[PDB]
């Protein structure tokens, strides 16, 4: 026992018991507790009942608000400085620099954020102590992955926040079965707090809890904690998602022989009743969503949904690479959602569903740039800045990275096999991202190797998901630079290495450009639905068909081996145009890329690949 109170947080508990907790997870708590001193302890069980409550109750505090129109729909509205992932607070901590990130050769390393285990030390310390005074500590028990799965991981989640509460119940497989699953086997430990202890020096903005100026998100992959402060924006607050199931498992996946990647997970049926799944690496806000649940435009094809944002993947006895989508839930961009560019995602997000940062309509519905839908006479918009809002001012009504949370069992095309603790096969991996000029509409890599090389090579217009403004073209290979939890070049020999897997069925590697523009400035493919013809090209790849001429880049579909039926007015030359004049200058800028940002730790086979493409580009 102890020599007076001291450490029983007993009488703070107001619902579940500490005594039922796993001894670790009961030590976890209770040194938080200690730590942060919450005014009250709640362990969450994911029930119906006590949803309710937590959505009544941030109702109560004015954090969201009942929208009308829809079945159990909610929206809240954030500070406006609290949007968005902050990839410059993101950090990882190790004992060794080179482990996180390859040691640059001139400039400051893009590739991560690596900070001494001494200066996080003084950091938590100038920010957790108290700062859960007069707040519900929440404990949520989560599990990525089927629940009981072997190939799940579990965490705990501390946090102050019901809005994160919330959201970790759709988003992942949440409450008192995963205490049952876990025993006293290993978790993830996540801590999280907005750090705003009460009583509130500051007055909040639109009832938001945040610190910006305090906002750190750090990752000990050594002692396989998360710990994160002052946002209460998904990708910083919902600890399970990016810095889980990317950065924390990325580094378990090295260690264990998998791969943790950011991609998309489909299954696509053809006319003669043969199915194949796919997965696909584009950056944040470049696709990825809009092409897993997309309706086809030909006949005959079907698209089904596995995931949309994180996949694992590990080679089976059999040889064949298998993934799992290990969320519950979509977390998708709102803005430009609607019936004709996402109608799956339409259907999904009419009941049981958070919307954050959305215009809300007087007759209680949402909107959106983009949502492409007419409202009656009399109906009048609130922006997301809770300001009345008419459709001819400058500010749009929702903000570009505003999203949905909403579960993914309700997705119409939810794929059969999504929760199956045995994964799909996957045949072909996709690459891309937002090229406006050079790259063409797709190609095939030339072997295992160039196509590592192809998404190292990955590069792609800002978008709004974190802090990037100008829509300058940024490296991103693989769609994970804020993502990586090691030492980049390390994961470039972790893919190579895959090749070396005996009886490993490697996948096709593909890249993609949606993103094409013209000398006018608008888009030479129609995207969305129309992007089945992409895919049923890759279709018949993947079976062997003789559909591909070569290049110096890559194989690229032969004339007329793409259905272009129905479109007709599409320009093939400028959407397969390859520059002699663009490659050269784009090669330079990976050379000069790899050679500083990977430099000791590059591995020979990618430097290989890079000179080969070189040598192919010079002889056109
Ligand atoms: N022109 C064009 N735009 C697209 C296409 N697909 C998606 N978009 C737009 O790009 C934006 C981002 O799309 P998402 O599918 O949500 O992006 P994501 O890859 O899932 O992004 P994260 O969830 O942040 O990882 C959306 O507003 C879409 O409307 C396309 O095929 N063509
Ligand atoms: O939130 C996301 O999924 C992102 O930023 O990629
Ligand atoms: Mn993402
Ligand atoms: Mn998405
Ligand atoms: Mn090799």
């Amino acid at each position: 026992p102890q020599l007076h109170n001291g450490l029983d947080f007993s009488a703070k508990v107001i619902q579940g018991s500490l005594d039922s907790l796993p001894q670790e997870v009961r030590k976890f708590v209770e040194g938080n507790a200690q730590l942060c001193q919450p005014e009250y302890i709640h362990i969450c069980d994911g029930s119906e009942e006590e949803y309710g409550r937590l959505l009544a109750h941030m109702q109560e505090e004015g954090v969201i608000r009942k929208l009308k129109k829809y079945d159990n729909c909610w929206l809240a509205l954030t500070d406006p400085r609290d949007v968005a992932r902050i990839e410059s607070k993101t950090v990882i901590i190790t004992q060794e620099q080179r482990d996180t990130v390859p040691i640059p050769k001139s400039g400051q390393s893009q590739l991560g954020r690596w900070m001494s285990e001494e200066d996080f030390e003084k950091a938590f310390n100038a920010r957790f102590p108290g700062c859960m005074k007069g707040r519900t500590m929440y404990v949520i028990p989560f599990s990525m992955g089927p629940l009981g799965s072997p190939l799940a991981k579990i965490g705990i989640e501390l946090t102050d926040s019901p809005y994160v509460v919330a959201s970790m119940r759709i988003m992942t497989r949440m409450g008192t079965s995963v205490l049952e699953a876990l025993g006293d086997g290993e978790f993830i430990k996540c801590l999280h707090s907005v750090g705003c202890p009460l009583p509130l020096k500051k007055p909040l903005v639109n009832n938001w809890a945040c610190n910006p100026e305090l906002t750190l998100i750090a990752h000990l992959p050594d002692r396989r904690e998360i710990i994160s402060f002052g946002s209460g924006y998904g990708g910083n607050s919902l600890l399970g998602k990016k810095c889980f199931a990317l950065r924390i498992a990325s580094r378990l996946a090295k260690e264990e022989g998998w791969l943790a990647e950011h991609m998309l997970i489909l299954g696509i049926t053809n006319p003669e009743g043969k199915k194949k799944y796919l997965a696909a690496a584009f950056p944040s806000a470049c696709g990825k969503t809009n092409l897993a649940m997309m309706n086809p435009t030909l006949p005959g094809w079907k698209v089904e949904c596995v995931g949309d944002d994180i996949a694992w993947m590990k080679f089976d006895a059999q040889g064949n690479l298998r993934a799992i989508n290990p969320e519950n839930g979509f977390f998708g961009v709102a803005p430009g959602t609607s019936v004709k560019t996402n109608p799956n995602a339409i259907k999904t997000i009419q009941k049981n569903t958070i919307f954050t940062n959305v215009a809300e309509t007087s007759d209680g519905g949402v909107y959106w740039e983009g949502i492409d839908e007419p409202l009656a006479p009399g109906v009048t918009i609130t922006s997301w800045k809770n300001k009345e809002w008419r459709p001819q001012d400058e500010e749009p009504c929702a903000h570009p990275n505003s999203r949905f949370c909403t579960p993914a069992s309700q997705c119409p095309i939810i794929d059969p096999a999504w929760e199956s603790p045995e994964g799909v096969p996957i045949e072909g991996i996709i690459f891309g991202g937002r090229r406006p000029a050079g790259v063409p509409l797709v190609y095939e890599a030339l072997s295992w190797q160039h196509g590592v090389f192809v998404g190292a090579a990955m590069r792609s217009e800002a978008t709004a998901a974190a802090e990037h403004k100008g829509k300058v073209i940024m490296h991103d290979p693989f769609a994970m630079r804020p993502f990586f939890g090691y030492n980049f070049g390390k994961y470039l020999a972790h893919w190579l290495s895959m090749a070396h897997r005996p009886a490993a069925k490697l996948p096709k590697i593909f890249h993609v450009n949606w993103f094409r523009k013209d000398k006018n400035g608008k888009f030479l493919w129609p995207g969305f639905g129309e992007n089945s013809r992409v895919l049923e090209w890759m279709f018949g790849r993947i079976e062997g068909e003789d559909s591909a001429k070569l290049t110096p880049i890559g194989y690229v579909p032969k004339e007329d081996a793409l259905n272009l039926k129905g479109l007709g007015d599409v320009n093939v030359e400028e959407l397969f145009g390859i520059s002699k004049e663009f490659w050269e200058k784009e090669v330079e800028e990976i050379d000069k890329y790899l050679e500083d940002q990977v430099n000791a730790d590059l591995p020979y086979e990618i430097e290989r690949e890079l000179r080969a493409l070189k040598q192919r580009i010079s002889q056109m």
